[PDB]
């Protein structure tokens, strides 16, 4: 209906509500109070400084400002000191070092100490570069406020806002850095249309070139790459998506997809239809953090895969989730069964000794010469996809992740048929099996 | 029960018996009678002509001796124009250039036109070599017909006597010389143990050495490979059996194994046992000879295989059986029945206009990304071995040689189940498998 006017009516999915702006500002104005009262440096940093933040995600983000003498340790006892006294309640989480993830009237907040640093080339870890990140994001960001929320949003309704390993999508800094490059959302886009797996945009340059990967250069410091968690499945996605805006443009790129919540029957229907073997591995799910659980099902649900390959059952794609209580391992695979008997390569006929090893074995059947070497037909312990599943979980899950793995030893299942409908994982299925509306 | 004595038993299987020498010598006067007769230039060539031929394999051979100033068609005419004249009954066969093989008195008889040639180097065809076959060979295997004898009979008891493409096994010329070179039966075998596929016996130099392939250089010609018919694994057998007759010595080696003649019933327990899909290709066989018939029943079958593999059935092997009326392609599959779904590789994300055309094609299931590129679930045309065969048969039928496919573009059925135990393949099925006794 003209960009221009699905754009304006994007806003308003995109700019935060009323109550939730001056929900932010007297949490601001009460940490303020408490911090002034104390006689902290301080800077409020991110996306709640510069009034880019997506509907929804209010986050304030306070950064102590301690002078370049302190100790590391120092830094890290008193900069915890100060965000006890500032936070209603306090927790010490962790990025790389310790800070205090905590709240203030309703609203999420993180202060982290930090080196008060002059010109950059002089910090330690992530924590010391995001000051810098707001310094040099501050006043270039000012009337593009609106254009940061639309390409956050755009990313969100899809799927793909967010660097945590659960999305491995865009991050808020690298919205905001493209926004800078490109001017607009709709140049941002127009242009992404072109990006490659090899394109590096350099924004302190002004510049786009070619090179090994997909790589944002951090203004700030340019061995970093802003975009090392975006994956390429969602660079590609991105780029697609693009793409079709351009081609048909539409108020449901801002909109999340209306999800498919099918039935059991027409599941039933789709894996017969399909002829497919569909299976889940079940188990309790480890009492760890998103961004330690996501990596490590990531693992076991790639080392499942490349069993099932390896041992010939043929995989289509595999998929996993977490609920409150388990983390499932999904799969879809063209052999439903394989015969029991398989070929076991032996020696060349010229190796005397060797030969006679392999023909000293008992089996059923006689071994066989075929393009100069024997073969002997033995037996497989496992003929479907999900007995060969219980055997390499039962046996390699020291393989599947730290914490993965420890729960799977501790207790797993296999789920096929009905019953694996019976468990949350129904959306997860469709979409692995491209399922349409 | 000692080698030396195992050896004398063996003489009685090979040795021809009475009537049967004295068949020849009477079909061996008569002819020389009528050639004598005639006034024709003849030479007696061949393992009749040294004693050396196997119980059962009674053969003459005879080449005319024609002036080396004899044209190419006149010494075609002439040549043959004696065979008629000199055998009971006659036909015009090939092996590279017309030849009379016929009949006299209960006797096969092969009658060759050929130059009169005094030293090699003077040689047109593999016709032209064999009178200096026998020349070489003739009072250098004196005392030592009983070692050829038993060589062939070894091999013969084993299926691999005779280098015509249905065998792929050891020419009796190979066999001589190889008497020559090592001196007797049990040295050929001892020293065989040893040989590799790349082993150069070099008759002419009394010499062993590696090179290429395996290659017994004719002392009439450097350039042939005695041997060169016979196959890879025909070779591996022979290394084999050597090493395990000198292991343990038994009469048994020279006699065919009482075969398998195993019942419907316990076929139908061993294939359900292994699990696999087991049926043939049925169609008439083509009127052609064997030479001819052969490797094309091998190349059908290689195809088909190929097939198989390619389209994810895990043949195991293949087999084929010709018999009066029809012949037999026959396999085994890991694979009963593969999933409807499939994928289909589509283009990297990048390349827009040709992402487009994939897109496009209506399908069940939406397309997806993985590792930068496009995929799409599709469906296959059929999902067991069997109709997958049907379908390239009827088909591809052009690629399964010349007279195998033209065959079987005219008609073709595949055979399963107690149906397939209707025909004539238990035993290459057996075999193929590997069933025991
Ligand atoms: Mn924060
Ligand atoms: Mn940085
Ligand atoms: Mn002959
Ligand atoms: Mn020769
Ligand atoms: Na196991
Ligand atoms: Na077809």
């Amino acid at each position: 209906m003209k960009v221009e006017e699905i754009l304006e009516k994007a806003l308003e999915l995109v700019i935060p509500d009323e109550e939730e702006v001056r929900k932010g500002r007297e949490a601001e104005e009460e940490l303020r109070r408490r911090l002034d009262e104390l006689g902290v440096e301080y800077v409020f940093v991110g996306s709640y400084a510069r009034n880019t933040w997506l509907k929804g995600s209010l986050e304030i983000d306070v950064f102590l400002l301690f002078p370049e003498e302190f100790s590391k340790e120092e830094l890290r006892e008193r900069g915890l000191e100060i965000g006890k006294a500032v936070l209603d309640s306090y927790e010490i989480r962790y990025a790389e070092h310790p800070y205090v993830h905590g709240v203030v009237k309703g609203v999420e907040v993180d202060v982290v100490p930090c080196y008060k640093l002059k010109e950059p080339k002089n910090i330690k870890s992530a924590v010391d570069r995001t000051p810098f990140h707001h310094k040099w994001l501050e006043g270039r960001i000012k009337g593009k406020e609106n254009e940061v929320r639309l390409l956050k949003g755009f990313l969100k309704a899809n799927g793909i806002y967010g660097a945590e390993y659960k999305v491995r999508g865009f991050s808020g800094y690298l919205c905001e850095l493209l926004i800078v490059f490109y001017g607009s959302f709709l140049e941002t886009v127009k242009n992404a249309r072109r990006w490659t797996r090899r394109t590096v945009i350099d924004v302190a340059k002004g510049e786009v070139r070619k090179g090994e990967e997909f790589f944002v250069v951090d203004p700030v410091d340019e061995k970093r790459n802003v975009a090392a968690n975006l994956s390429l499945d969602n660079l590609a996605r991105f780029v697609h998506l693009c793409r079709e805006f351009m081609e048909a443009p539409s108020l449901g790129f801002f909109k999340p997809k209306h999800p498919l919540e099918i039935e059991p029957e027409r599941l039933r229907k789709i894996v017969e239809e399909r002829g497919t073997a569909v299976f889940a591995v079940k188990f309790r799910k480890p009492d760890i953090v998103d961004d330690n659980l996501y990596p490590q099902l990531e693992r076991a649900s790639r080392k499942i895969f490349e069993f099932l390959e390896r041992e010939n059952f043929m995989p289509l794609r595999s998929a996993f989730k977490a609920s409150e209580e388990f983390c499932y391992l999904l799969f879809e695979c063209q052999i439903k069964e394989i015969s029991r008997v398989f070929r076991r390569m032996g020696p060349q006929f010229e190796d005397e000794r060797n030969v006679k090893k392999f023909l000293s074995r008992n089996r059923a059947f006689r071994p066989f010469i075929e393009n100069g070497r024997w073969w002997a037909f033995e037996m497989r312990k496992f003929t479907t996809p999900e007995e060969g599943v219980r055997s390499y979980a039962s046996t390699h899950w020291h393989t599947l992740g730290k914490n993965v793995g420890e729960s799977i030893r501790e207790y797993f299942e296999i789920i096929s048929g009905e019953k694996l409908f019976k468990e949350p994982v129904t959306a997860e299925l469709c979409e692995m099996m491209g399922v349409k509306d």
